[PDB]
């Protein structure tokens, strides 16, 4: 229980607000000159900074955890593969050394054996890193046309606001092999000033739509057409509005040939235009049916059977629904396809096999599988005790599906469906992910529901290796972010993993308010006024554990970043004594009387509200962290984090929290200290294996 913390000195600085309640108010704040970079501050940093690594030292375990650590790091990633007109199959891989993935290209002309490994099975086609000598030129977005023959791709260098497509013939590669042998085997075409849209092929093959602007804000988009084989030159508008120059253009067509569709946006909501035309390929001059003129909502096409045109949209539905538009009747005829759920978000639908349509439903932060018949009759459920995220590869005329299917315990697994197959072996998996001493097969993701203070009841995340019992054994790690809509979906870590099979730990990811993971109003829940809530739900989440026989009492322990930094300080000023065994914040907001008068501090304003504001700062000032540390409570072992390098949020928060527990609580049992990052295999899980070897050691774990 040391009291050997660096003396901080204490200023005469005095900060004067205004409440609403009270009128002024001085608030002393003695740790203002924390907030400024001079050699005063510099030097009581690596004070700080050298006795957190003296404590990290006399943990032998750190140095163990990391090459625990360092073996799990690396795995390949991959996309599910697509099967073009050529016969051949084409997918992306990633070994696990460059930052841009590898586009491979299927041997022969039939599905692989992916256990095998993609060098055997496949040949490189195109391998983005090489488009510069140095690596400095970036592969944004591709597509191949419909007829496989050829395929375009939109290249940025790192200079440059828009950025280049260019196309070449799926029988010419560019990789380590190509380059060297002479010169890059593209076609002469180079389409310029393309941003903000994706690349759409007519089913002629001929050619492929494309926003683009005029040459050097950014205004007056042309939605333009450019065929193969041609210059830039040759290209045709397909559309632009003189009228509306900040209106933004998308694309698309139907697989039958017969129908061009023009989106339109005018801001970051989703609501979008939607126009309609019939052609022979695309030509200029377009008659446009204006089905969806002014701004009501979001509408995405899926498909169409001749004039019947299957739409997904959120049109008096918040929640998606499917609707089809009958085209042959002179005023379109509009009839609910697939309703509306109450309670589950249509995320997907893709037109399968013909006759079909494939799935994805997102209910209780966790996406469902359906497959449907064309006539809106839901099938059945596929994959029903996955827990994680699913999204749906196909092309509508082929006889099978893919799913990529991701959560806590893997980041890929390719799920094949097969029509053609017998009913019992119809889903397949193709492909999983190979991590160094990790099986995803050994960790179980379930959904727990607890209640909050005021009766909400929030649902949780619990991750576990199978060996791991619910008995009040286990030490639990808590992680949150709680902000800015931003829900704590399922995410794959092979730190965390790692750290849960080496102690027999488990993982709790609550879906506290303030996160999206139910609309808008789930973030409204937990924000500004009602922000106090998304602290209730992570305090009642960690008691919640205990009580229940999650995790063992006083093992709790919690960790966050950015806004999760200020969670977890937050948390551990608020909640009971006890209620946690450990603490990393990092990167935190803590001063919430100051944040605003910090670079990239005005955005926090919608989440927190405004302290300059009498009505704001009287619910804001009793959360403020760096305001509510008191002398009569046990910290947990704290552990704060900063990155040095990382502009985001200023250190400044960290500084002035660490100093006032260190002034508050000198002779707190557990140690309170400030950590500086030493990263802006080898090098890289160092930060990580301090963080998490004193968490092990302030929860009593051994290896």
């Amino acid at each position: 229980a040391p009291g050997n913390y660096p003396s901080t000195r204490r200023s005469d600085h005095v900060d004067t607000y205004q409440s609403a309640s009270k009128g002024e108010v001085p608030v002393p704040d003695p740790y203002q000159w924390l907030e400024e970079s001079t050699d005063e501050v510099d030097k009581w940093t690596t004070a700080q900074a050298d006795l957190a690594q003296s404590y990290l030292d006399q943990n032998a375990d750190i140095q163990k955890l990391a090459e625990k650590f360092r073996a799990s790091r690396n795995y390949a990633k991959f996309s599910a593969p697509t099967l073009l007109d050529d016969g051949h199959w084409y997918w992306f891989y990633n070994r696990g050394l460059q930052s841009q993935s590898v586009l491979y290209r299927s041997k022969e002309p039939a599905l692989p054996d992916f256990s095998k490994g993609d060098d055997n099975v496949g040949d490189v086609f195109f391998d983005p890193n090489v488009l510069a000598a140095d690596g400095s030129a970036g592969m944004v977005l591709c597509k191949f046309s419909p007829d496989g023959k050829f395929f375009a791709y939109a290249v940025s260098h790192l200079g440059g606001d828009y950025s280049t497509i260019y196309v070449r013939s799926t029988s010419s590669p560019l990789s380590q092999a190509s380059v060297a042998q002479g010169v890059d085997g593209r076609l002469s075409d180079e389409v310029k000033w393309f941003k903000f849209s994706t690349i759409i092929w007519t089913k002629d093959s001929k050619g492929f739509l494309y926003q683009r602007y005029p040459a050097r804000s950014d205004r007056n988009a042309m939605m333009c057409y450019h065929k193969v084989g041609t210059t830039q030159e040759e290209d045709i508008i397909v559309y632009q509005d003189n009228e509306h120059p900040e209106w933004i253009y998308g694309a698309d067509t139907s697989e039958d040939g017969k129908y061009l569709y023009l989106y339109q946006f005018k801001d970051t909501s989703k609501k979008n235009l939607l126009w309609v035309a019939e052609l022979d390929g695309v030509k200029s001059g377009i008659h446009w049916r204006k089905v969806v003129n002014e701004y009501a909502a979001d509408y995405n096409i899926i498909t169409n059977h001749g004039s019947l045109v299957y739409i997904k949209t959120n049109l008096n539905a918040p929640q998606y629904k499917v609707i089809t538009i009958d085209l042959s009747k002179d005023e379109p005829e509009i009839r609910d396809f697939i309703p509306e759920e109450k309670d589950a978000k249509l995320a997907q639908v893709n037109c399968a096999n013909e006759e079909y349509f494939v799935a994805i439903y997102k209910r209780n932060v966790k996406d469902e599988i359906y497959l449907y018949s064309k006539a809106g009759v839901q099938l059945t459920r596929l994959a029903p005790d996955f827990v994680g995220a699913a999204s749906i590869a196909n092309r509508q005329k082929q006889t099978h599906f893919f799913l990529t299917l991701s959560g806590f315990n893997t980041p890929g697994t390719i799920a094949r469906y097969d029509f053609t197959a017998p009913e019992t072996q119809r889903f397949s998996i193709l492909r999983t992910t190979k991590v160094n001493e990790l099986d995803p097969d050994d960790f179980e993701s379930t959904q727990v529901w607890y209640e909050s203070k005021d009766g909400t009841k929030i649902p949780m995340f619990i991750v576990r290796h199978k060996s791991t019992k619910f008995d009040g054994t286990a030490a639990a790690i808590q992680y949150g972010y709680g902000g800015f809509a931003t829900s704590a979906d399922p995410f794959f870590s092979p730190i965390i993993l790692t750290f849960l099979q080496t102690y027999g730990a488990i993982f709790a990811v609550p879906s506290i308010r303030g996160g999206g993971e139910f609309g808008e109003e789930w973030h409204k829940g937990g924000r500004r006024e009602t922000k106090v809530n998304t602290f209730d739900d992570f305090i009642a989440a960690a008691q919640f554990l205990v009580k229940n026989k999650y995790a063992a009492p006083g093992k709790v322990a919690i960790n966050g970043a950015s806004n999760g930094g200020l969670l977890v300080m937050g948390s551990i000023v608020r909640a009971p004594e006890g209620t946690f065994g450990a603490a990393v914040p990092e990167g935190g907001v803590a001063d919430l009387l100051k944040f605003h008068k910090f670079t990239g501090g005005q955005a926090w304003i919608s989440e927190y509200g405004n302290p300059s504001i009498p009505e704001e700062f009287d619910y804001i000032y009793p959360l403020s962290p760096v305001h509510n540390v008191r002398t009569d409570k046990v910290m947990p072992a704290t552990l704060i984090t900063v990155n040095i390098g990382d502009g985001r949020v200023v250190p400044m928060h960290s500084f002035k929290f660490i100093a006032t527990l260190q002034h508050n609580v000198p002779q707190n049992p557990h140690p309170l200290l400030i950590k500086i990052d030493k990263s802006w295999t080898d090098k890289n899980v160092k930060d990580a294996a301090d963080k998490w070897g004193f968490i092990a050691r302030a929860l009593g774990l051994e290896l």
